[PDB]
């Protein structure tokens, strides 16, 4: 079956538009219409002049576009596209840390459940998580859920940090270790390390740049070699916006599950059947929909 001509033809029938993570199967992105990181993903959500929005990527991406169109259409192909790392907060959490903390602002990365952003003061994404800490008032913030990020955001803004929760991290990128980046330097003298901040602070220091995907290829011309810590589909994503440069992935079993729970199979049957609709209660999206839109005013 030719599931490419069958989904194109469908989504323009159903004024669609699929909007796909860097992280992606390759044959997701060949046919997606724009590709981006998170903070990419919910601009472009602001300018959606199509009626339905199919989200190739995780959950708290297709609920973040739901929140900025509550009048349109989203669908994600699957309800087990879901992001490990965001669903290790709970609003306990941020309760806990409101209480222990009452004058400091709740700042949560994007990858959070809509009911988590319901008690976040701004959002954030990799590629704007310092300049929004730094543009706030409060020395002392309180941030989440991704604890190696909050380490990046301290770093670069001499803020007090209050992570929450205490082990928050992505498992993809906490495959990458100190023995990563020695074989990397290794194998490839002459590459350069483009680290994600996710990555756990050790291999953070040994990168050239740090930065979101997003970030990764704006700052991929400064070099024609690189070693791509981050998720494994990023490397092919870099090689075909870059067809003469050279990337190379540093673990090959650096892959996200739940980004793959996404297929061209489910896509088409998302199209198909109008599913599965992604729904955020009134008052859950109005509440994050204030920290989502201050986070794209501030950055
Ligand atoms: O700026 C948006 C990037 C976003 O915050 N997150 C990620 C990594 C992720 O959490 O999947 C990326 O680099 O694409
Ligand atoms: S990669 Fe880590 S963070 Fe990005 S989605 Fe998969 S799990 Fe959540
Ligand atoms: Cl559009």
């Amino acid at each position: 079956m030719d599931l490419v001509e069958e989904i194109l033809r469908l989504k323009e029938e159903r004024n669609a538009i699929i909007l796909a993570h860097n992280y992606q199967l390759p044959e997701v992105q060949d046919i997606a219409d724009f590709i981006g990181d998170s903070l990419e993903l919910a601009r472009r959500a602001t300018r959606v002049d199509a009626d339905v929005i199919v989200f190739a990527g995780v959950d708290f991406m297709a609920e973040t576009a739901k929140i900025l169109n509550p009048d349109k259409v989203v669908l994600i192909p699957s309800r087990e596209a879901t992001c490990a790392m965001a669903n290790m907060l709970k609003v306990e959490h941020i309760l806990e840390a409101k209480r222990k903390y009452p004058n400091a602002p709740v700042v949560l990365y994007v990858n959070s459940t809509a009911e988590a952003k319901a008690y976040a003061d701004v959002t954030v994404t990799s590629a704007n998580a310092v300049e929004v800490v730094k543009k706030l008032d409060s020395d002392v913030v309180i941030f989440g859920p991704d604890k190696n990020l909050a380490h990046y955001v301290a770093k670069m803004t001499g803020k007090k940090i209050i992570p929450v929760p205490s082990k928050g991290h992505c498992y993809v990128h906490q495959k990458f270790t100190l023995d990563d980046v020695e074989r990397a330097k290794k194998l490839h003298p002459n590459a350069k390390l483009m680290i994600h901040p996710q990555c756990i602070p050790e291999v953070q220091e040994k990168a050239d740049i740090i930065a979101s995907t997003g970030g990764m290829i704006k700052r991929a011309c400064e070099w024609d070699e690189w070693v791509v810590f981050t998720e494994r589909e990023m490397v092919y994503r870099l090689r075909k916006l870059y067809p003469q440069k050279k990337f190379y992935p540093a673990r090959e079993d650096a892959f996200c599950i739940g980004m793959k729970a996404i297929t061209l199979k489910n896509i088409y049957e998302s199209l198909k059947d109008m599913k599965y609709k992604v729904e955020v209660p009134e008052e859950i999206a109005r509440k994050a929909r204030k920290a989502i839109e201050r986070m794209l005013e501030m950055s």
